[PDB]
C-alpha cells in the first residue's frame, strides 16, 4: 500500500500479514454482508492493484460470490478499454503509459508500474478504480444473497414498534437501491406495513415528524407496553 | 489520522485495523453507556472526518442510536452554515477555502482539503468541531434511554439506602439537573423517601449531609447490602 | 526481514511471532490449499532465507509432503547451479560472492551475505528467488491430492444452486489440470449444477449468460430456496 | 540483543520480557516438540550469550532435560577447547582475544566482548555459535522420549497406507540415517509393510524411490489384474 | 464400450467423437488420459490399466483382443 499523497511526500509500504488476517477472519465470521463494505474500504487504503489482488486472492471459500465478483470486474475492464481510444502513433519515451482494463485488474501489470502511477504528480487513481469495481461486485453479491426483501418486512400483531424498527433499519442496510428510495421507505413503507394498532397513530404523526416523535410513539400497544423499556 | 512529524507539519497516515477492532470491542462491551466517550475520544485523538466517518459506518448494531446520532450531526452542520456567513467576495491567490458545516462532516470536503486545514498554524479545528457534535448525540441518546426521571427516582421500602446512589447518580448525570433543584430534591423528596436509620442522620446534617455517615448507619435493618462493603 | 525492500537506507527487523502465529493459523485452518500462496507471498515480503527456513521448521505435521517440498528445493538449487555453474579454485576478479543454489537456500550463506544481495545495486533478490521454489513445492503438494472427480457433478434438493457452483469452483481451484480443460469443464458443466427445469431456463438465457443472470433465474422451478411460489 | 546502529557499529537493545514470558509458557506448560525450536530461534535474533543464558535461566520447567542441554553445552565448550587451543595469560597488543568454550557460554565473557566479536571482521558469531549448540540440545530433548526408527513404524491391516508414509519421512527427517539403510528400506522393509496388491507398484519403485513417485503411489491399485507403475 | 463389444470398435467411435467436437487438443488429451480407458469394458480395464490408462494408442489397440466379439468389419462410409 502507498500513503501520504494529500500534501505529497508519499511512502510506499509492503503488504501486511495482519491486514490479510483481518480481512479473512471478518469475511469468514460475517460473510459478504452489509457490514463488510466500509471495513473493506478502510483495509484497502492506498492499496495498488497488486496489493488489492493479494487480498482478493487469499479469500478461500465462497466461490459462487467470488466468481460472480470476478465476472463483474471483467465487465468493467472490458468496458474501460472501449471508452479509452488507443494513442495516435508513437508514445513519447519519457511519457508514463496509460493503464488499461487488464492493468487495473492487475492481470497484465506488475507492481513497479503501479507504484510509479501512484507516486506520479498528481497520481493516477488506478486503485480507486479497482476498489469501486470490487465494490459493484460486493454490492451485487449482497443483492443475490438477500436476507429478506425490505418490501415485505411487517410488524407483528403483538410485536412492538421499537422491535419492528430494529428489524426495519437492520434489513434497510441489506437493500441496495438509491438514497431517494431509502428516504422513501422511512417516509412511507415504515407506516404501511406497521401493525393496525400502531398505524392509526402513525398517520397522526404524518410523513415528516421528527425521529423522536417516531421513537416516543407506540408504547401503549404491542409488546410488554409502557413499562418494558423503563424497568 | 494525522500524526506528529519532526521534518515539517503533521503527516496523514491510514487507520489501524487494531483501532477499528478496538472500536467494535468497546461498542460491544459498553453498549453506548456514557463511559464510551473517554474511549471514543481516545480512539478519536488524531482523527480526520474521514476517520470519524469510518467509526460511524462500521457500527453494525444499535439502529436507533445510530439514526438519532446521524440526525444530531446533520443538524449541527445545518446550524453551522446559517451561523457562519458565506462571504461572496474574492479570496487571496492560493488561500485555503473557509470550512462549511458540510465540510466539517466531510460531505463537501475530501481528505486532501481536510489535511490542508489541519496543517495550518494553529489548526482550523475541523474534526474537533465534528467530534463535539457526535459527543452531544451520545449524551442525548444516554438521556433518551434513561428509565425514570431524576425527580421521580426512589428507593424501595425494603432497601437499606446502601445502593440508592447508583440509580440516583446515573439518572442525574443523564438529566443534567441544577445544583439548586438537586438541593430541593435532597431536602424535600430525599429525606421523605430515605430509609429510617439513614433519615435521622440526613435530617441532622441538612441537605449537605456527610455521605459516609448514612453508609456507616443501616447495619441492622436487614436485606440487600446491610453487612459492610469491603474492597 | 528488511525495511524498504530494494529501496535504500535498508534496515533489518526480527522475525515477529505475529507473522509466525499467522503462518501457523493458515496451515491449521486450510493447510497448503492454493489460496495461501498470496498470504505466503505477503508473509515472505522482505524476508531473508533464514526467516523462510524458521517458517518451514515450524511445520511439525505433514512430513512426507514437506520432504517433497524439500526435495523440490534440492532439485531447484541443483538447476540453479547447473544453469549457473559452480567454480573450481579462486574466482578470477576475486570473490564478490555470487549467490549459488545452496546460498539461495540459506545453507552455505551468512545473514550478511543474504542482506548483501538486497543492498547490492543491481540487487539479487534471493528471498523472491527461494520463495518461487517454495511456491512450486506448495503447488506440487496440491497435485498429491486424494482423488476428486471433476465430471461428477451434483445438483439435487440438498444445497442451493449457488452452493453447487461454490462446490464446483472449489473443485476447479483445487484441480491443477490444464487451464484450457478447466475452462472447458466450466463451459461444459456450469448449467449442470441445476435441476432439469432450471437447466432449461438457464440455457434459455443463452451462451453469453453470466452467474448474476443465472442466480436471479429459474423463476418458480429452481433449487433449494430462491424461486418464489412453485409451479 | 544486538541491532544495527545507523552512525557506527552495532548497539545493544534490551531483551523482550513480554516474548521472554511467552517463550517460557511453551517450555513449562507442555511436552517437548519440534515447534519449540523455531520459537527459541525467533526469540534469539541478535541474542548475545548473556541473552541465551536468560532464555535458559528464566525457564523453570523441565529441569532434568534443561540440565541435559546444559550438560551438552558443557561438552560443546570442552570440545571447542580441544579443536581451538587458545594460550594462557593476556592477549597481544593490537588484536582481539580469541574466545574459549567458556567465553561462548558467557561464563568467562563480558557484554563488551560479546557485542565485540560479533561486530569484528573476521566476526566470531559467538551468540549464533552458542545458539546452534542449544538447537542441538533441544533436538536431543525431542528424541529423548523415543529414539524411533524404521522398525517401529507399522501399517495397520485396513490402514490406507497414507499415515505409514507420513511417519516414515518424519522418522528420516528427525535423525539422519545412512543411504545404504534407506536403499535397503525402500527395496525391502517398506514393501513388506505395504498392503498385498500395492506391493507391485512399491517393489517396482524399489531402491530408486522418489518422493513424487511415493506421494502419488497406491491410487486404484486393487481390483482385477496387476498394476505396477505409478501414474 | 458395449458389454460384448470390441475395444477397437469403441476406440474407432471415440476418436470419431473427438473429431466432431470443436474442443482444443489439450481437452482431447485430458479425455485420452482420464476418460478413454475409464469408460471402457472392465475386462479391458484389466490389461489397459495394467499398461497405465494414459499410454500410447499403438499398444492400446494391440492389446485386449480376446475381450468381446470377433472384431474386423470394414466400414461403409
Amino acid at each position: 500500500p502507498i500513503v501520504q499523497n494529500l500534501q505529497g511526500q508519499m511512502v510506499h509500504q509492503a503488504i501486511s500479514p495482519r491486514t490479510l488476517n483481518a480481512w479473512v477472519k471478518v469475511v469468514e465470521e460475517k460473510a459478504f454482508s452489509p457490514e463488510v463494505i466500509p471495513m473493506f474500504s478502510a483495509l484497502s487504503e492506498g492499496a495498488t492493484p497488486q496489493d488489492l489482488n493479494t487480498m482478493l486472492n487469499t479469500v478461500g471459500g465462497h466461490q459462487a460470490a467470488m466468481q460472480m465478483l470476478k465476472e463483474t470486474i471483467n465487465e468493467e475492464a472490458a468496458e474501460w478499454d472501449r471508452l479509452h481510444p488507443v494513442h495516435a502513433g508513437p508514445i513519447e519515451p519519457g511519457q508514463m503509459r496509460e493503464p488499461r482494463g487488464s492493468d487495473i485488474a492487475g492481470t497484465t501489470s506488475t507492481l513497479q508500474e503501479q507504484i510509479g502511477w501512484m507516486t506520479h504528480n498528481p497520481p493516477i487513481p488506478v486503485g480507486e478504480i479497482y476498489k469501486r469495481w470490487i465494490i459493484l461486485g460486493l454490492n451485487k453479491i449482497v443483492r443475490m444473497y438477500s436476507p429478506t426483501s425490505i418490501l415485505d418486512i411487517r410488524q407483528g400483531p403483538k410485536e412492538p414498534f421499537r422491535d419492528y424498527v430494529d428489524r426495519f433499519y437492520k434489513t434497510l442496510r441489506a437493500e441496495q437501491a438509491s438514497q431517494e428510495v431509502k428516504n422513501w421507505m422511512t417516509e412511507t413503507l415504515l407506516v404501511q406495513n406497521a401493525n393496525p394498532d400502531c398505524k392509526t397513530i402513525l398517520k397522526a404523526l404524518g410523513p415528516a415528524a421528527t425521529l423522536e416523535e417516531m421513537m416516543t410513539a407506540c408504547q401503549g400497544v404491542g409488546g410488554p407496553g409502557h413499562k418494558a423499556r423503563v424497568l
